């Protein structure tokens, strides 16, 4: 569980994220894409997006980057009492979806990487190391509910 002073460095780097919503969506889907161009398959809506720049460009990319981060949030601001937020999520990205637990760890990757290009000041070790823990919370219970669903996979 993370400590009551972890949830505070989670929480006061996700107030800046905050700021703008849209752009810091934007740089994480895109880095995740980049970085794992397999992810960008599940999209049926962004699979034709072929460079950076018309990634950049696209606004159903952004608009989805605000979905993303909006939910994240509300789970995160739950500060692991986030049961109710966190099923509904785990059974569409497990049955509907059909995302597989690593790509939540992709997409982890690629939050740490933008907070840490975005909020140098506000996400030294000790905040980037709580981030990491709290993505690993997360991750470990939606594990749990895939297992439940049979896609523990
Ligand atoms: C921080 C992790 C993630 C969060 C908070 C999240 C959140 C959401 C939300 C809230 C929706 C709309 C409601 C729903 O259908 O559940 C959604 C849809 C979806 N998500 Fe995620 N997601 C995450 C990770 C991923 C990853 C890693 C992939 C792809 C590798 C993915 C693929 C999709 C797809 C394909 C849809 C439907 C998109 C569409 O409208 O066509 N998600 N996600």
């Amino acid at each position: 569980v993370l400590s009551e002073g972890e949830w505070q460095l989670v929480l006061h780097v996700w107030a800046k994220v905050e700021a703008d919503v849209a752009g810091h969506g934007q740089d994480i889907l895109i880095r995740l894409f980049k970085s794992h161009p397999e992810t960008l398959e599940k999209f049926d809506r962004f699979k034709h997006l072929k460079t950076e720049a018309e990634m950049k460009a696209s606004e159903d990319l952004k608009k989805h980057g605000v979905t993303v981060l909006t939910a994240l949030g509300a789970i995160l601001k739950k500060k692991g009492h986030h049961e109710a937020e966190l099923k509904p999520l785990a059974q569409s990205h497990a049955t509907k979806h059909k995302i597989p637990i690593k790509y939540l760890e992709f997409i982890s990757e690629a939050i740490i990487h933008v907070l840490h290009s975005r909020h140098p000041g506000d996400f030294g070790a000790d905040a980037q190391g709580a981030m990491n823990k709290a993505l690993e919370l997360f991750r470990k219970d939606i594990a749990a509910k895939y297992k439940e669903l049979g896609y523990q996979g």
